[PDB]
């Protein structure tokens, strides 16, 4: 099936998903000297006070923290967006070593990891319908560097032992995703896609400038997960990032001077 290796990695994905070579693929390199400051961009509104996490899942590519998205609870609005987008899940991408792991890059710099908080446009009624629309998703992307521990992440790290292998899930209630946000909400934005198959071109990307710091111990626990299922040959869940894709006919816009 698709994955991150020699034989089924990103360089192969186009065979099953020809949109991989499309016009608006993600991630991309953010060239900070060309991104234009756009004074028409609004502050991002992140309203996560009523977020209801339900469960964490090892899907065989990453782990997903899932939310109850049956009501307007946890919503992203403003910024570059028109309307209201509901939080469905978050996950990460990370490396085997701290010098790689992010999907977006900044002037070619790779961070140790990248967090994606995935939200769908409530004008399309459900997630499956939204991913069929060019404005269906808003993904908030946050870089991770290694240094001080992020206290807000520790609940996530300490449940990973229980979801080591593909197909495992665990109850994961009352997790507050505000604890994963940096101080500033300054951002870059551009139109793009999901970074895993089916690679749909339905995302407004919002990539925060300011990384969060996590500890080496924290990221080390991400790297003990497994891509394989229970009892199969152990292949550590590392390097689950797609590299930068061509920018083509797109502009990256900065919310900040
Ligand atoms: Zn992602």
């Amino acid at each position: 099936h698709w994955g991150y290796g020699k034989h089924n990695g990103p360089e192969h994905w186009h065979k099953d998903f020809p949109i991989a070579k499309g016009e608006r693929q993600s991630p991309v390199d953010i060239d900070t000297h060309t991104a234009k400051y756009d004074p028409s961009l609004k502050p991002l509104s992140v309203s996560y006070d009523q977020a209801t996490s339900l469960r964490i899942l090892n899907n065989g590519h990453a782990f997903n923290v899932e939310f109850d998205d049956s009501q307007d609870k946890a919503v992203l609005k403003g910024g570059p967006l028109d309307g209201t987008y509901r939080l469905i899940q978050f996950h990460f991408h990370w490396g085997s070593l701290d010098g790689q792991g992010s999907e977006h890059t900044v002037d070619k710099k790779k961070y140790a990891a990248e967090l994606h908080l995935v939200h769908w446009n409530t004008k399309y009624g459900d997630f499956g319908k939204a991913v069929q629309q060019p404005d269906g998703l808003a993904v908030l992307g946050i870089f991770l560097k290694v240094g001080s521990a992020k206290p807000g992440l520790q609940k996530v790290v300490d449940v990973l032992d229980s979801i080591k292998t593909k197909g495992k899930s665990a109850d994961f209630t009352n997790f507050d995703p505000r604890g994963l946000l940096p101080e500033s909400l300054d951002y870059w934005t551009y139109p793009g896609s999901l970074t895993v198959p089916p690679l749909l071109e339905c995302v407004t990307w919002i990539v925060l400038k300011e990384p969060i710091s996590v500890s080496s111990e924290q990221v080390l626990k991400f790297r003990k997960l497994n891509f394989n299922g229970e009892g199969e040959p152990e292949e550590l869940m590392v390097d689950n990032w797609r590299p930068a894709q061509p920018l083509k006919n797109r502009q990256i816009k900065a919310s900040f001077k």
